[PDB]
């Protein structure tokens, strides 16, 4: 049985990713940082369907001196708990605004850039250096049309794009896959009014609805399996044509 | 029972796709234009998994006075057959050298835009009109590194990209999706010399060696399956990281 | 003194550049289809400021049994009355709508992928082939965010712009440099009501205002300059910040 | 007089640039880090031809508790010496390997990062708050074929251009351009061998050899010019073709 480590896969998407994966026989590591309670519920309701089938992990991703081997010890539950680790799902992201025009600004680049760039990048360097292994990162399709106001972020994640394609050049040698997912629309912030939600919904040209995890997850899961065994450096958008709308 | 048409359907690629589909309850129709005798071969080892699953449509697709009323009943030929067009594979296309400098160049458009991209629009367009919809092109993943001497083969898919996101977007609110796969280095010319054919495959990062007819006919297939309901005007290159190879 | 030719250079961006160019030397050759009297005035006015330093050229650049020889006669033009040809800037472009979804749709193929692609192609093959060398060809920023129902229209375009690095791999060792420039919103309809078009350049993130037909000839002035010797196979966007713009 | 702020300006392509907008009279701020020696010789060179048009300027831009400050300081440092600062042109820049598999990794992803993104987000972020103004970044054309070994660069990179085009939507109601310019192949390191720097050579398509610096400088002497003031958030390539070199 081949195991997987989800990181921020507690809620939402990436709750959606670690039950994927796991009704395909994988075991998994299910990383969090806050949502410690989803995560232990998750957890229970997977070994619950095969014992010993899910561990818990926590950590936080931020750019500090423990980042490096917070990353390192997250690779090696996977070993410890299940003695390998043949699947990396770069989930976990830091996500708000930082206005170039007027929490430190400081605090909020070691947030959101150890989240979205350098935690995945320390933690593939800590994969491939432990080894149908492949890493995925989240992307974010609509980083090319900058959302006003999250000028960090998109840094952020454009870097994170530049990690997908170097370390999936360095790491084809290793016979490591490196890809990623680009959601345009997907689960919507919880606290943002049904109104707001709904004027968000309606520019998605594909059925005027944003993607559920579900259909994310879907494509992770196609991406880690035997049919995508050539596919290494690639991109998946998955955004129902929102990114080709002309404002 | 859904239908799919694959043009360039009897060999190589195509046949592969043909194939793919067809064991997952799809009633093809493979279109071919010189390789007739093939086509026979393949629609008849159809049948015989399933009769009435298959059908045979002989057009060439060259730019001509002709090429639109021939996409016409290309598309006709599936709901003769069938009743329906659920799927839509371009697959066909021509590819030789067009050196800038010292057949007919004119011929020479003719044919390579007419396969790589004014049928596609023609047939989408056919396609569209008379209707879990959706089309798929072949595009090239290496057209964005030129191949010296193919100048008018280069133009064309990139013709037919951008005709992947302009139909994706108007097709969106008939719901009817439009993505490509875009293979790197996959079935080498069978007359080409094994030991250029060696130079060719030691280029690819990810293994060494080209794509299988059956690594792209998987991307296809996972296009048009219902896990990429929510995919629309993406591209998925399938090159083993051969794009990402700085020379 | 150096020659130039521009096509379409009759009237709107064509004039500006024809204009920009001869304030600095170049002896231009002014082609056009519709626009006769456009460009005899244009010529007699070029000509008046410097004797002999203009000539006029009619062509159709559809798809056709022609095309071909007329691109021929272009080039040659510009070596009858000037005995050289060192700058092509490939500005000509028809653009209208094309719907998937409901003048003869073939009709409008060819004179889409013939201004705006095709010919092209053939003239800089006829520019290469007699031989500061450099092609400019007019591109369209937009065309990333498809144009709903311009279809043809944009296919035509990334045609044009896979031209760009095809040319300008292949003519690299004939010391002849290719490059683009890619206006986003410039000259409106003159047609267009005022309303609509005070609606448009209100999208413009970069002074609510269109490129004035001078902006794209400075950019088009400066990748023909010496200034811009080492950059080939580069697509310069003038776009204002509009292509960033989210809709 | 407007002012410029070049980082990095004190050698090579950093020294080209504040030469060249000197020489348009521009009043530079030279900004460096060791190279001490260098950015005396070329300060009292500048003020020699103009007396208090250059002013000197030292400073890390790696990650730390203090970059923040430090980068306030370079371009306060712009208007107590001119009391303006209109130009900033952000070219210091780390470059070294860092290979996934077998000085600190955390220390090199704080070099790496701070001069390559961060320092130029906090550098702009002031320039903007203080105030033809516009902001050039330097980018590398090359960072989408990923040199092997240069990871952590290449995400900075990416980083870097993700910047450009969140800043350019962000500060256009600001009037404040925001573009780059993306070298190929410029000056190789001075400690690189001959043989080794023609093998290098080699491979340009467009005379097989590297951007001199001054080449480098006419794109962005072009950028901060009114020849470019409908042009934001673009990236001039300048490499010869290098990019389009197929493996
Ligand atoms: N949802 C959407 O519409 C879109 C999502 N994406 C991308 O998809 C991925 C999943 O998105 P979504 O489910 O909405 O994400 P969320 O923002 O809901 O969750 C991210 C998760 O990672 C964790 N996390 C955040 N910051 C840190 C940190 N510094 N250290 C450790 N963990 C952290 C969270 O905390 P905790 O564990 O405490 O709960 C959370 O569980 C992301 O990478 C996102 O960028 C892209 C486009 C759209
Ligand atoms: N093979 C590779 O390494 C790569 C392939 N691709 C793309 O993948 C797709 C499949 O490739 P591959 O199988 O090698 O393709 P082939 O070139 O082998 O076959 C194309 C097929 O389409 C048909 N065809 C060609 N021209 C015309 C025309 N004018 N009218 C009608 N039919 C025509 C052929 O004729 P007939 O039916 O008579 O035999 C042929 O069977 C193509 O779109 C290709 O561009 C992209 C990158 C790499
Ligand atoms: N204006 C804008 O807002 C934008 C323009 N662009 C691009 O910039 C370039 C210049 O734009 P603009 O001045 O508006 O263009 P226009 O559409 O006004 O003019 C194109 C010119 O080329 C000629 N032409 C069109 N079709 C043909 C043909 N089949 N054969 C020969 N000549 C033909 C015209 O005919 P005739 O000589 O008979 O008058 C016309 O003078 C174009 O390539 C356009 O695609 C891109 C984005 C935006
Ligand atoms: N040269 C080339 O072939 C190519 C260059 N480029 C890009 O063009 C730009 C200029 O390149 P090039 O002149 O070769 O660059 P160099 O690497 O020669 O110089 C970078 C400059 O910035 C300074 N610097 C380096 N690290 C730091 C730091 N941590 N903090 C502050 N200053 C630092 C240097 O130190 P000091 O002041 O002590 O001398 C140096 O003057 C760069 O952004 C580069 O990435 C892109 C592609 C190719
Ligand atoms: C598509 N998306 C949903 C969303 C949910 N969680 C995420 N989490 C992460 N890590 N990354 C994402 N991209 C992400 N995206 C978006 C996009 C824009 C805004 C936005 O404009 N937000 C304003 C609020 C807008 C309003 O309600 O008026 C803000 O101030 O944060 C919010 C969610
Ligand atoms: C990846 N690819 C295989 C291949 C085979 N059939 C195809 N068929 C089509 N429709 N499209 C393709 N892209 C395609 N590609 C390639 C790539 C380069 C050359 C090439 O350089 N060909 C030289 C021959 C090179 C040699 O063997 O010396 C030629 O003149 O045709 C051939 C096939
Ligand atoms: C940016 N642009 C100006 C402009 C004018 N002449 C050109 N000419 C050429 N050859 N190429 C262009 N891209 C071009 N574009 C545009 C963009 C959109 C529409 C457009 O949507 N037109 C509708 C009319 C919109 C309306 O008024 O309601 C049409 O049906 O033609 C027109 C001009
Ligand atoms: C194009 N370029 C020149 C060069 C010089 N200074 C720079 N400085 C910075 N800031 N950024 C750059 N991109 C940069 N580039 C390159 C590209 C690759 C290698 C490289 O492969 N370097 C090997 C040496 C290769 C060898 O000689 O064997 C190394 O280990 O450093 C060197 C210079």
């Amino acid at each position: 049985c081949p195991a997987a480590v989800i990181t921020g896969g507690a809620r939402r998407i990436g709750h959606s990713i670690a039950v994927r994966l796991h009704q395909q026989g994988f075991r998994v590591v299910v990383h969090y940082r806050h949502s410690e309670g989803a995560a232990q519920r998750l957890v229970a309701e997977l070994n619950a369907a095969r014992a010993g089938s899910a561990v818990l992990c926590k950590g936080d991703l931020s750019l500090s001196s423990s980042l490096l081997d917070c990353c390192e010890d997250i690779i090696d539950c996977s070993f410890r708990a299940f003695g390998r680790c043949d699947v990396l799902v770069n989930n976990a992201s830091a996500y708000y605004p930082t206005p170039l025009l007027p929490k430190p600004i400081d605090a909020q680049v070691a947030e959101l850039f150890g989240s979205n760039a350098v935690a995945p990048l320390f933690l593939i360097r800590a994969f491939a250096r432990r080894q149908n292994l492949s890493v995925v990162n989240l992307c974010d399709a609509m980083t090319d049309l900058p959302l006003p106001g999250f000028c960090v972020y998109t840094m952020a994640k454009h870097a994170l794009g530049g990690l997908t394609r170097a370390a999936a050049l360095e790491l084809a040698p290793r016979h490591i896959r490196v890809n990623a997912v680009a959601p345009g629309l997907s689960l919507l912030p919880p606290a943002m009014p049904q109104e707001t939600q709904e004027e968000y919904r309606r520019k998605v040209p594909l059925g005027q609805s944003e993607a559920s995890a579900a259909q994310i997850a879907d494509a992770i899961a196609f991406l880690v399996s035997k049919d995508a065994g050539y596919i290494t450096g690639t991109t998946l958008k998955v955004d129902g044509g929102l990114i080709l709308a002309r404002a």
